[PDB]
């Protein structure tokens, strides 16, 4: 029963990574794992980013989301404290939750997902060593 809502925060390239509750994990999620990104725009997989609840999702984890016949791979970069809720960047959500031209999720602002599950971080461009493939 995952929901997704959208918020411009998660595609705001200019925001300091300090503004996200996953800031420590974000520091390690630049294209150089030694030189922290300072801004959200520099983090791997930007802007397919979501806030998601602690315990259910780990900071920096990669999740495959499905809506109808669409899917996306998203990095958890912040927290919301509502169970089963993702809040994603506007364009991410708009694209995931458009069905045959109708931006269902975006226009309503909340959409229910068909499914969400964590996948290997390579799906979110992280250097795990593995190939994303087709999870």
């Amino acid at each position: 029963n995952w929901l997704i809502k959208w918020d411009d925060k998660f595609q705001n390239d200019t925001l300091s990574i300090s503004e996200f509750k996953c800031s420590a994990a974000l520091a390690k999620l630049g294209p150089d794992p030694k030189h922290p990104p300072t801004k959200l725009g520099e983090v791997l997989n930007f802007p397919h980013f979501v806030a998601a609840p602690e315990a259910q999702t780990e900071c920096g984890s990669c999740w495959k989301l499905r809506y109808k016949g669409n899917h996306a791979f998203v990095t958890v970069v912040d927290r919301v404290e509502e169970a089963n809720l993702f809040v994603g960047g506007t364009d991410l959500v708009k694209n995931l939750t458009t069905f045959n031209g109708a931006p269902e999720g975006y226009d309503w602002g909340t959409a229910q997902l068909f499914s969400a599950y964590q996948v290997d971080g390579s799906c979110c461009q992280q250097n795990t060593g593995k190939q994303c493939g087709d999870p």
